[PDB]
């Protein structure tokens, strides 16, 4: 039942030349159950700028991607970003977090 | 400051490729050297010219590996020598 959650920081390239900051939560599972990803920024619920893609199936695995678009200024304010992924019929959410280096 | 980016699962799934990215943050001169499985790796390496903005210099080097090689679990390292700082990664 356990999902693997990988949280991708915005790249310095994105920050410098795109002038945006996009965080990407990639969720992998060996089970077909649907996945919801909930984001917080600075300890507050964030719905704006969140886009979830429909789950993709490979052979025996399932990939669910959620992206959070943030400003370069928000990323470079040092606030914490959290993604919480939870899969139907699983027991507990899996949480990952990040902030500027 | 050396930031090493793993291939994303989306890249592995959709593009069937695995590209690692080393982003490096005084001098504009920096050379990035890669190792895979403890050996020099030149093949699949592309550096971009150093970028200048404010008091800072940004240099990007990309290593095009393969899905097979990434999934094999071997270690990748990038070493940035400024006018070295090393970062390492491997599949979990």
């Amino acid at each position: 039942s356990e999902i693997a959650v990988l949280l991708r920081d915005p790249t310095v390239e994105e920050i410098w030349i795109d002038k945006s900051a996009t965080l990407v939560c990639e969720v992998l599972s060996t089970v077909s159950a649907g996945v919801v990803v909930s984001w917080m920024v600075n300890g507050k619920v964030r719905n704006e700028g969140v886009q979830m893609e429909p789950t993709k199936m490979s052979g025996n695995q399932y990939l669910t991607i959620s992206r959070l678009t943030s400003s370069v200024e928000e990323w470079q304010s040092g606030v914490e970003y959290t993604c919480s992924a939870k899969q139907d019929q699983s027991s507990t959410p899996v949480v990952k977090r990040t902030r500027k280096a």
